[PDB]
């Protein structure tokens, strides 16, 4: 959908070379084919390695997630284990649990909390939140006072509260981990750049390739076109993963498979 | 991926013999520009591939660590409590169940015939409750380690100890799920198979100057090279399918049984 | 400074334009064929560099990813565990913050007095700069804090052993960044290189030339500036902790640090 | 091996000499830029191949270097917490050691009887034998003599975990093992995918006479010496646990493991 | 290096080529380039897929060895922190510890530790350290004694005492993760190839380029040939990283960087 607007330009630019093309001696221009597909094998290379970064942005964010899942439901699964009886503190850690999870999922699109905090929080609570730097990482604080007067009760071990502490950690990796794919990301510094470059090659190559591909050149021209230009811009979506491009992490239906997963976990 | 090589012998006979007509319109096809293109398409199906290798191989590390962390948590238990035998075979069909439990969520096929054979139908019927069956095993087998820690036979230490090896398992069903549901971006393929699939019906248009009558032997040759590396990626998607070159995950949950069982005197 | 470069290239071909007819006298033939050998050899060479220089820049994000993970998760540890010892809370904190504010100016080399001064007694200060580790000798501190609780009796052996694996996480920071800022990329990867990129871009209108006649500077101009670009953006890279907009911001990263902790203690 | 098919590389370029007078006599003609495309589209793929066969051989090396880090802090352990218990050192070891060479032998598919009884009692070596997964047994019967230092009371529960953790080690190195082996991640393309490069390598000088025309032996030969050398280097790489000469070497490692222990225990 | 020694050659071949030229027509050779585009491109691919191997082998031997500066120090933060007063023994461990980095220095160089052994240890130690087939194995064994005559002691707990032997199984990885990258170099067919072929390429190109330049084929024969073994020769450097050429880890100042951080950790 993107790209379907300036594959048709290439083929306006291919008439154009075509139209152009008889002329070539008259204008005093000379363009052959060799040292466009010298041009044309760099950028792929380049291309080729952009989409491995990019690609392993997303491999790297969807698997930053995965970990929400596995470690909400691996602290849920001690609590179970170790205190079954306090459904108590159950319920009240799987909600910032769920809270984190949310919490991230906004930290991330860069929208609003308040009400998906208001859904599963006391006011109190939600406005302690929504107080903080960061949300997310005052929700765990949160979840780890709720762990820590477990302790402090003498409900838990040295050893079992050290248990259930090396999970908010995990969270902890995860939220920064998330931060850094998120503010930080790849160097936008030449993206500009690095799309200049890969049209200027696409407009230009009709006008090179006639002389050989006579009539044929606006079929050719928009067959190359097309690879080059879909290789660019899967890379920059999948660049920004936690985006809302079509390609990107799908972090609402992530959010309610967690949600699902600890709410049947404790009821 | 046999036939589309016909319809290619099929397209460079047809540039054969319409090769007379090529300079009635000025269509001319040089093999350069094609050579440019089907760089770009190697580059690309080269990275592609990689990427679908990767998640091929996580796939059987993941089923790798089932085995691993299941031998080294009956490991424990038969080192540290060699007398507890109850506790033994009551751990191990939970072990069991798991693997079981795994292949047939990752094949979205019923449990319940597996399950059976190795749990009380109680313990079946609380699992299949679950909205996450395989999960909820995990729960009971912590259960199971956890009153050999509240009747006192182990120690809190040893206790965590086996404990992480659940968190191990959990880790696995984790990036079971995981990948199931994120294959590789299908924007990836798409482009891919468009652009290969165009790229060899017109390449004999290309070769039949260069090549009178030798395209169809070449212009077959240079498409079966692109095929086969590009249907190379497709038999690397569905690791936990049922077709010839997807994981043996029967055969893995046989010998999963076939360690725990042979490891508890059985 | 890169642009300097392209007009330097659109004279050489302006000069390769009228230094060509002449070519008889001396009897040079340039074809392209063998210039794009040379120049897809670079395009390699320079991906695969570029990758290098790429993962050097994203394990610099990591390293300081995990300050404030490693920062952040002690803090919170001593508010769950101890959460009446705000004068401990006040001095890891600072000694925390202290940490990160010593590894950005140790990074980037600059006095650190200001911003230690500002987190601690001038008692401190002036121990901390009086070792040869600065950086490190916040860590020893820091070390003592958490062990006085430790015979204090505030802390088990296990939780202090807990939080001691975060400044263990720390120890792995103050190295990995200390490696990346003294073992630079093998600098035969940089300027042989850059070279090889310079002469192939000057003497590449001299080969285009007969083909293309005055195009000849309109796309010498684009190639130069594709090899330049890419070559320069691993020139960015490689050099994380410079001082440069594209570099990281460690800045800002510092702030966002002290918020965090200050904000997690009021 | 590879040597054999240089000469048919050769041969092919003398028929391509002799009969090229009649190629076109027929009217077909084989140029070079298609065979170029070809073969960096093949030199591509082979270059990916070999970045897999590559990380396969590396991981392999990783799980190997672990098995000798993890016997030797385990020994370490064993001797620094327990300095007085010289039989027990002395059974763990042998058990260690009978873990290295029973895994060589597993991945090579080799007996490994005799390594066995030169180290163990033969109720232990018929015990393991019998097994399902020897190697794993020998981890279990390992790990009943930490055990029973543990129901002793001569070591912690926390010193009795650390060394339990150097076990775990081992079983991850046994499984890693188990499936860099049975587990080629792809299986009969790769006789595709080097049956291409054969033919290739064959129909090249056909496509080189008509540029170079009697010099196409030496430059086609040249060429298939590096397209095949990568290829079979590939192919040696994915099964790094084989005899081949760029493989493991497994016997130096089990080798420097035993030497490693006895010097660690006063044998030496 | 010797590489300078081979770009001169070049200048012979190709004017050799250009005054051999001459007679390719009476020697009935002919050589277009583009075979030769076909096996250089395929050589460049290989030749990158390589370069990022030994790069990645370098990486990680520089790694290797931040590591025990690592887990050096934070040893010594632990036992100050833990057991304050014990100076005593906080400089025989600091003494192992700094003869761990020494001795890892020459075992991965293949020279003799007496010296630097002697320097730091009493002679009985140092009698034992060199008796064994490991004697960074054999150090950390002796590291290890301390700490454990600290635990019987009575003067850590299980728990801490874990804490600080963690530390020595950390350095025993790095000594593996050394060892192993010392013994296991890149498959020598990696560079047999890429060193004969490279080589091989880049002589007979002249011979193909002369006939599509004339005079010009030294100048541009040699701008190809430099990239080539620029970037061919750089791998081979780096694949050794512990080698005492000039490009390879300064081992030495490592050495020193870390005897000096543990000196200013303890008093001096
Ligand atoms: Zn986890
Ligand atoms: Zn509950
Ligand atoms: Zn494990
Ligand atoms: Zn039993
Ligand atoms: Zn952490
Ligand atoms: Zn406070
Ligand atoms: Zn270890
Ligand atoms: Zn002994
Ligand atoms: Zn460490
Ligand atoms: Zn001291
Ligand atoms: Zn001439």
């Amino acid at each position: 959908s993107k790209i379907i607007f300036r594959l048709l330009l290439n083929v306006l630019m291919s008439i154009i070379a075509i139209i152009s093309y008889q002329w070539y001696e008259q204008l005093g221009i000379h363009l052959t084919v060799a040292p466009f597909s010298l041009l044309g094998i760099a950028i792929a290379i380049f291309l080729g390695f952009r989409n491995s970064a990019s690609y392993s942005r997303f491999v790297e964010a969807r698997n930053l997630w995965g970990t929400v899942l596995i470690a909400e439901r691996t602290l849920v699964r001690q609590l179970r284990n170790i205190l079954p009886a306090e459904h108590d503190a159950h319920r009240r850690i799987v909600s910032y649990l769920v809270a984190f999870s949310w919490s991230l999922k906004h930290q991330l699109r860069k929208t609003d909390p308040t009400a998906d905090l208001r859904r599963l929080l006391p006011e109190e609570r939600v406005t302690e939140i929504l107080a903080s730097s960061m949300p997310t990482n005052r929700i765990l604080l949160l979840a780890g006072n709720e762990i820590g007067q477990l302790r402090e009760a003498g409900k838990l071990s040295a050893i079992t509260y050290g248990l259930m502490d090396n999970k908010l950690d995990e969270l902890a990796h995860v939220l920064g981990g998330c931060e850094r794919l998120a503010t930080t990301p790849v160097p936008f510094a030449y993206t500009l750049i690095l799309q200049r470059t890969v049209y200027l090659f696409c407009t230009l190559l009709p006008f090179a390739l006639v002389g050989d591909l006579h009539y044929m050149t606006p079929f050719v021209s928009v067959f190359i076109s097309y690879t080059f230009l879909s290789w660019d811009s899967l890379a920059e979506e999948l660049e920004d993963p936690f985006g809302t491009a079509a390609n990107d992490l799908p972090l609402n239906a992530m959010c309610n498979t967690i949600e699902r997963n600890l709410l049947d976990m404790t009821g």
